[PDB]
């Protein structure tokens, strides 16, 4: 079964072997056949890879950082086997491909990967992935709702963690935390570019950062060649992470800034319909285009849509995933957590610096 919309051309990858405690057998030949699947499937990477690297894993970070240096930094893509399902390594490995060195990676179980029982299953799956990194789309949908059809809806999906320690009266809102965020670029959306970022002073720093965030992702959608120098007519948002209560929090002080954006980048008077939903079922806060277009029918139309969506919630789901990887990457503070319980406010910022994804991933489904 093939993809929708093949990836970019793969020329240059590898794979890095982490030993175990069993010695692994047939590496490469199971990198050649993974290659010719993949190809199958119409995703073009190279059935050639140049020799990949075995190594046991380090005691230190920096170690591991320094022996990977030269592979991670002069390939497209590594396939990287754990010797078993370890998230200390795995995690290791994601900071230095995704934050360090900058390069696609696929962090697979040795065990699973040469195992030809069931092989061929795992590889579709890992192609799906390598499919969508590399900018593809999967799946396509056979009867779009209308309103995504005609190309002019950019869909966001956000969630805001707030990994802090509230204590000694410490005010909530201004409570630390993280936002991630994904969105569309076009009409087909099979492709996902994700932003995340630190709030150390919390809705402080978010009322900062927000407006000119979402600026990027309307910006992000006009270059896109498909649509044509325009903006999207319509929004449709979703936030996850929010109890009932919160619903006038996110209305009040997380849609204005999305209003502001749009008011930063839209022809005057022509800015676009917005809907927004939170995810934690559904619950809509605010509708400008269902209601509008379709009447009695459009809570219907919604669901429609979102099964619709289903069908590669996407955008909630894809920004927990965001998040989660984020809380990944920033290692320094999330260790500090484990012991002091307590961060510095500009160590939260800076370390959510030093734990961004690497610029050559920046628009990318690295996440998934």
């Amino acid at each position: 079964v093939k993809v929708a919309r093949p990836c970019r051309k793969i020329e240059k990858w590898t794979y890095l072997e982490l030993k175990g405690s069993k010695a692994n057998e047939g590496v490469p030949q199971a990198m050649t056949a993974f290659a010719e699947f993949l190809n199958r499937t119409g995703i073009p990477i190279n059935p050639r890879f140049s020799p990949g690297m075995s190594m046991s894993v380090p005691g230190s970070e920096k170690e591991f950082f320094a022996k990977v240096k030269e592979l991670m930094s002069s390939h497209q893509f590594v396939v990287v086997l754990l010797p078993r399902k370890d998230v200390a390594i795995y995690n290791m490995v994601k900071r230095a491909a995704d934050i360090t060195f900058g390069v696609h990676t696929v962090c697979c179980v040795a065990e699973k990967f040469l195992s030809t029982k069931g092989q061929l299953g795992y590889f579709a799956n890992v192609g799906l992935k390598v499919n969508l990194k590399f900018g593809g789309t999967n799946h396509n949908i056979k009867t779009p709702i209308p309103l995504l059809a005609k190309g002019k809806t950019m869909v966001v999906g956000y969630d805001v963690t707030h990994p802090t320690n509230l204590a000694a009266g410490q005010s909530p809102a201004s409570a630390p935390s993280i936002v991630g965020l994904v969105s569309t670029i076009d009409q087909h959306l099979g492709q996902w570019p994700a932003m995340v970022w630190n709030n150390p002073h919390g809705q402080e720093s978010m009322t900062e950062q927000f407006t000119d965030k979402f600026k990027t992702r309307l910006e992000l959608w006009r270059s896109n060649p498909a649509n044509n120098r325009s903006l999207p007519e319509n929004i449709l948002i979703f936030r996850d992470g929010v109890s009932e209560g919160q619903f006038q929090m996110v209305i009040k002080d997380e849609l204005p800034l999305v209003r502001a954006a749009c008011k930063l980048v839209y022809p005057a008077g022509k800015l676009p319909r917005i809907t927004l939903i939170v995810s934690v079922h559904y619950t809509v806060l605010v509708d400008e285009i269902f209601r509008a277009d379709y009447g009695n029918k459009a809570a219907d139309t919604l669901e429609q849509l979102t099964h619709d969506m289903c069908y590669l919630c996407p955008p909630a789901y894809y920004a927990d995933l965001v998040c989660d990887r984020a809380r990944i990457h920033q290692k320094e503070l999330f260790d500090a957590l484990d012991e002091n319980d307590s961060v510095k406010t500009d160590d939260f910022a800076r370390w959510g610096n030093s734990g961004a994804v690497h610029p050559n991933l920046r628009n990318s489904m690295y996440y998934i």
